[PDB]
């Protein structure tokens, strides 16, 4: 309430400062910029306050980013970074740029030398992120490691050896369980847990409250993140159980504002008597908007209903797509194009979570699909796509339709978010069923 | 070889010493005996050498035992105790008294205050053992805890709080996994791992090293016992995989000699062509010896063959019994009576492992089955049983028949051991198939 305000206003000013250092940093040469880290390390080494070089450090990361990726951190992203450095939960909507916002607090912390642990929901994302978030990090003179399941102890010492590490909550935890069952300390792959930046905190710290089972026993990984000196998370959904975050991990939730006004239209739930009445009113809806030239993603609670709705959808003569959270790699390729004017995708709970759905398709997947990277063909794609885009927009952007509400609204909010991002005009609808009286 | 000898001879002398202190300790009053622990604690507290009060400490445990249970530790048992205090694997045959031999090294170690972890193959045994091994321990002024699966954290702090604790390898391990996923140290149920005495070491440290699957992750409790300051084990089969014990846990195997000469007769494997030829030659064999008045246990590799042989055995008109390692508690009650002159039992891999099969039945289960514990009726059982006993013996004691050899001889040796214990005359037979005898 007035608390979220005073706290946002609080650092909102520190944000203004960062923007003031922009004309300066804009001048420092590449070598002078890169070497900005040495200075920060010395400064800190001299015992200077951690949270003291935040405005200056964040100003650097923005600059490097703008130079390496050509992406200037939105001040709202800076706002988010700051929250991520305080044992807070920065809530930022889907499409807001959490992936890049983390380079900020991950850079500030990756200076002391203790390492930084960015957590993700799955292996594909963890590596994917590290992969294309690395150039910014290698520029600023840091090393990025990727921790995965089948990595021999040697490799894992490497991935945890870097200044910045990426992995999934499980593997990190599993490594910790395995390090305790270690022969000799020199056989351990981790180090003293320092800072953990959790991407999709709710998913990781709340839904993953469902114990794993050893077979016969069962344990949880709840407390694993409480062993970290610094624990911080980010998500596009947190205010729901915003109380549980502090009752366990003592994490204060800060709802960051969006960059561009959120104009997506969340339509009222239409209730039907039978499952058939539902699935039929939706295939009738997609089939409709389809012609209109508007893309539409469908969400299902489980593969179960996902399969069923898939056939009922192909039966009405409709070429759709299905993602069951099995092949993240490939699903991701597909979800990244569900923004094409004529596109229908059926995703499950954690189907293509993590891939930004650009209105009108993603031309980058188009250019990366041409052995001949010439500034000529790209133009007839970066401008060709541009057409499909504004077209899809005029057509009300992306429309998602929940086949059913989850036990937790938070969950069936993650679905909505896949739409109307970075200011995009889109819409969402939920189709409930009376027959769901179970 | 000459190594096992020099090492056995080595402590064999320390054994002689223990026997010399017997006439002395025999005089100390109950209170003076019990208070023998205080002295040991003080002595050690004064910084005296651990392995220095072994001959004296073991002499005490024998005395207390002789008094509380009325069981004087065989010197060979004392031999075993010693081995169990050195990061060794004391190999002692089935029926040799491992359960009581552990009170020795478990007492020596349960003095420093760090606790002692006796490991068993299953929950039933772990509690069963603590239960009726306690009186000796409470006498000598020590507390005994029992760690089990559904015990709330509170309870578990208790069981690990005692001087001596009993549980299964898994639960101990599981506790350790759960202690690492603890909120705050004050939420942990274990203490720093000190001494672990593994009963049935091969089973626990070799067969069990099969990796539990987290659900996805794969880890092994192989290293769990390597975190213990002191690791020691005991079994009636270790000499086989004696090399793997040191290549992982660095444990030297010591083959302790038996109390009474081992006269059981292990007969040659009879190979048959078909499974029917097998199961038929065995039901023909048990049906035979049955009449003779000799009991016979059958071992199967899995419940699979166990069920099959059970029907084929009842089909020939034979009242038998079956244990599938499901209800340890009950099976145990039954295995303890498979020594009755006319008894047929079909057990699986880990069916009634742990229960000593007395020739002629177990009268103790008979006396404990009478609300009226009078010195009168017991006599007509302790002397009545005595008849069945010598009778079963003359009939060649217990005869076990393996329905099929296991991948590891060690395993199908555990079967044999269920017979001919403490000197008993018995016999064992293995019935293989042709599509096996082709060992090539
Ligand atoms: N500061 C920025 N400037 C320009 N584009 C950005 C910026 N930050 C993020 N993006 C783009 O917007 C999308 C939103 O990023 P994403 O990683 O999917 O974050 P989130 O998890 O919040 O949805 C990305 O695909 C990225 O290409
Ligand atoms: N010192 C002893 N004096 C008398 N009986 C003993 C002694 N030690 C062991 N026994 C008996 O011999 C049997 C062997 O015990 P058990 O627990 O089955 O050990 P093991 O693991 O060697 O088979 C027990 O039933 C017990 O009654
Ligand atoms: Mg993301
Ligand atoms: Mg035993």
């Amino acid at each position: 309430g007035s608390r979220n305000d005073r706290t946002l206003r609080r650092m909102r000013k520190v944000v203004n400062i960062i923007n003031a250092m922009e004309p300066e940093m804009e001048k420092l040469s590449d070598e002078e910029l890169k070497g900005k880290t040495a200075e920060f390390r010395a400064r800190l080494e001299k015992g200077e306050v951690l949270e003291n070089l935040i405005p200056e450090a964040f100003a650097v990361v923005r600059e490097a980013s703008k130079r390496v990726f050509g992406m200037r951190h939105f001040d709202v992203q800076l706002l988010g970074g700051m929250v991520l450095n305080e044992r807070c939960i920065a809530e930022m909507r889907t499409g807001e740029g959490k992936t890049l916002t983390a380079t900020l607090p991950a850079y500030l912390n990756a200076l002391t030398g203790k390492g930084v642990h960015v957590v993700t929901v799955n292996d594909y994302l963890a590596q994917r992120d590290a992969e294309n978030n690395r150039p910014l990090f290698e520029f600023l003179g840091l090393t990025v490691g990727i921790n995965l399941p089948g990595m021999p102890a040697p490799a894992k010492r490497e991935a945890y050896a870097a200044d910045i590490t990426y992995g999934t909550n499980n593997e990190y935890g599993f490594d910790y369980l395995r390090d305790n069952m270690a022969f000799s300390p020199e056989e351990r792959v981790q180090r003293k847990l320092h800072y953990a930046l959790v991407d999709e905190v709710d998913s990781i710290l709340i839904d993953e409250a469902r114990t794993p089972l050893i077979i016969l026993a069962s344990i949880t990984f709840q407390n694993y993140f409480r062993l970290y000196e610094k624990l911080a998370g980010m998500t596009g959904t947190a205010d729901t159980e915003a109380f549980e975050f502090s009752s366990i991990y003592k994490l204060d939730t800060v709802v960051v504002p969006t960059n561009r006004p959120m104009i997506r239209k969340d339509l009222p739930d239409l209730v039907y008597m039978t499952e058939a009445e539902k699935i039929q009113a939706i295939i009738e809806d997609i089939k409709e908007r389809t012609a209109k030239g508007q893309p539409v993603l469908v969400g299902t609670i489980s593969i179960e209903k996902s399969e069923l709705v898939s056939n009922e959808l192909t039966k009405a003569g409709i070429k759709h797509n299905v993602l069951n959270a099995k092949f993240h790699a490939n699903e991701a390729a597909i979800v990244a194009q569900a923004g094409y004017p004529a596109a229908v995708t059926i995703a499950t709970n954690m189907a293509g979570r993590g891939t930004d759905i650009v209105l009108g398709g993603s031309w980058q997947a188009e250019v990366a699909a041409l052995e001949n990277p010439t500034a000529e063909q790209i133009e007839k794609i970066k401008a060709d796509w541009q057409v499909r885009h504004d077209a899809v927009l005029e057509a009300g952007g992306l429309h998602i339709i929940g086949t059913e509400r989850h036990e937790s609204r938070r969950i069936d909010n993650q679905l909505r978010g896949r739409s109307g991002r970075q200011g995009d005009a889109g819409s969402s609808r939920f189709y409930l069923s009376m027959e769901d009286a179970l």
